[PDB]
This record gives C-alpha cells, sequence and structure tokens, in this order.
C-alpha cells in the first residue's frame, strides 16, 4: 500500500490547511481537490470536522475519542497503525492529510510528500515536521495569486 | 524559461483534450485546471478556439493563419520560435497545451511532461508523440472514476 502525505505550509512551516486561515492562496486548494479525487484521506478529528466529508473522498478518521459518523464512506481507527493495517485490505493508496501529530508520527513512513508552500511567514502554534534527509524534490512549479505558491513533490529513495 | 507540457490521451495515445469527447474521466480535468492556474499556455489555434479564455490563464497562440482574437489574455505568434522568444522576457514558464502539431513540434524541447492517461482504447487521427528516451517518470497515481486514469509527471 503507497503512502502520500498532502500539507499547505507557509515559508516558515506553520500548517495552512485549516478553514479560516486568512493567508490562503487563491488556486492552490485546486491542487488539494485535483490529488485527492476518489482517494482515501487518513485524517485526525479536528482535520475531518473542519474540512468535512467532501463529495469523490473516502476517510479513514483515527482518534480514539467517542468520534462516530452513519457515512459509509467515513470509518473511525483507534490509531494509525490500526488504519493502516485495516486500508491494506481496502485500498492500494492512503493519502495523510493532516493534523499536525497525524503529520509527525507518520512522515517517516510515507512514500510521496505534496507540499504546497504560500509565499508568507505568519503568527502559528501548529508547525509541519522537519522532511526527513532520504526524501528529495522531484518536482516543482511555482504560481502568482494574491500570495504567491509553489508546489513540490518530494520522493523517498 | 522553464517549458512544460500537459496533456489526457488514451492509452493506444489518441489525443483527448477536446470539448465534446466520449470517453472522458469525471476528475481528470481538475488536474490540468490546477497545474495551469495562472499560468501561459501555448496552443494551437484550434485548442484555443475548443477551449476559449478559461479564467486566470494567459494564451500564447500559434498559427500561420493571422488569427484574430478580441480578448486580453490572448497574444498571437506566427510560430513557435517566435512565441518562446518574447514568452521568455514575460514569464519564466509556459505549459504546452496541444494541438498533436504543438506537442509534436515542442516535445523534444520541454522539461516538464504531465501525462493524463485514461483506461480505453478509442479510434482517432490525431496521436500523441512516443516519449523521447532521455525523460523518466518521477511520478505515478492511479485513480478510479467512470474510466480508470493514471497521472505521471515526467523530467528530461
Ligand atoms: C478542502 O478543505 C480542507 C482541506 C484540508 C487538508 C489539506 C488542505 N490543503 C492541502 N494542500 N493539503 C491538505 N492536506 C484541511 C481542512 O481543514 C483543516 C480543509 O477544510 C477547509
Ligand atoms: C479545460 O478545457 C480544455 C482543455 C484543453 C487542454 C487540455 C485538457 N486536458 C489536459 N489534461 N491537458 C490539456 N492540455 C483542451 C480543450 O479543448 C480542445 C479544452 O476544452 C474543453
Amino acid at each position: 500500500m503507497k503512502l502520500s502525505l498532502m500539507v499547505a505550509i507557509s515559508k516558515n512551516g506553520v500548517i495552512g490547511n485549516g478553514p479560516d486561515i486568512p493567508w490562503s492562496a487563491k488556486g492552490e486548494q485546486l491542487l488539494f481537490k485535483a490529488i485527492t479525487y476518489n482517494q482515501w484521506l487518513l485524517v485526525g478529528r479536528k482535520t475531518f470536522e473542519s474540512m468535512g466529508a467532501l463529495p469523490n473522498r473516502k476517510y479513514a478518521v483515527v482518534t480514539r475519542s467517542s468520534f462516530t459518523s452513519d457515512n459509509e464512506n467515513v470509518l473511525i481507527f483507534p490509531s494509525i497503525k490500526d488504519a493502516l493495517t485495516n486500508l491494506k485490505k481496502i485500498t492500494d493508496h492512503v493519502i495523510v492529510s493532516g493534523g499536525g501529530e497525524i503529520y509527525k508520527s507518520l512522515i517517516d513512513q510515507v512514500d510521496t510528500l505534496h507540499i504546497s508552500t504560500i509565499d508568507i511567514e505568519p503568527e502559528g502554534d501548529v508547525y509541519f515536521p522537519e522532511i526527513p534527509s532520504n526524501f528529495r524534490p522531484v518536482f516543482t512549479q511555482d504560481f502568482a495569486s494574491n500570495i504567491n505558491y509553489s508546489y513540490q513533490i518530494w520522493q523517498k529513495g
């Protein structure tokens, strides 16, 4: 089972996924929409609830809180280990789509990073982890917008 | 100036960018939208007429047919060579976005390939070129849809 990771960060590494983040870049969220189309997303509870169950996405929500769903496209798992073991029987591909601690728990295990860097250095309390040494960038593209952004794909060797 | 190339093809290499393609995959066009946002696209006359001006794109149309657009985000050039030399002064990135003849002329000169392969074998006269051997795939992802499709990025 291939594991991807997708995140939007400021230049300083503040996580910019969230709903009412005021330094969002018009056009960047198109990348997230394109890459996650009919994909399994591994997310924590806060990420699921902020995002909602978007069309054409399937959700593995990891929480040991008493979270509940009646959406057949939303599975709940007490741990990452339990999520991964169970998705191995369901799909070939899972995209880790956030939570600070979700990303910190998993970044060493994933094969591919999809990183959007917004060209701003704002104040935040939740940072993306340092990219490990055994990842290398294999594609980069710049976008002019209200705030400029860069899209970069990394691969583990 | 980096040159990228973006296309949607069948599994037998038939070009499937067009407006009324029966074998178009739900979702795949999201990739084109995301990669082309506030980019310069290099296209032929036909591709530009079919596509019209989607907003938040700028267009370099190459044609020898003295084509006329009354449109803010379009520049007309007589050749590919003439287009690239003027764009070099205006932008650091152009995305070659179609005409089979456009793709044929430029594929050997571009740096990055964006290929969506739709899982089907229709008939058609306009094929995409064979991929020069100096290109390697650096990224693959598969999509289940009404017709399955694969997105692949190649680097020179
Ligand atoms: C599409 O809406 C959301 C998406 C995400 C996750 C996310 C968003 N953008 C990027 N580039 N990567 C991600 N993993 C997170 C969200 O809230 C925390 C969202 O709600 C606005
Ligand atoms: C978004 O609309 C169009 C886009 C294109 C070009 C194009 C379309 N899809 C992909 N994957 N790559 C491309 N270069 C070509 C078109 O018609 C010829 C379009 O009109 C529907």
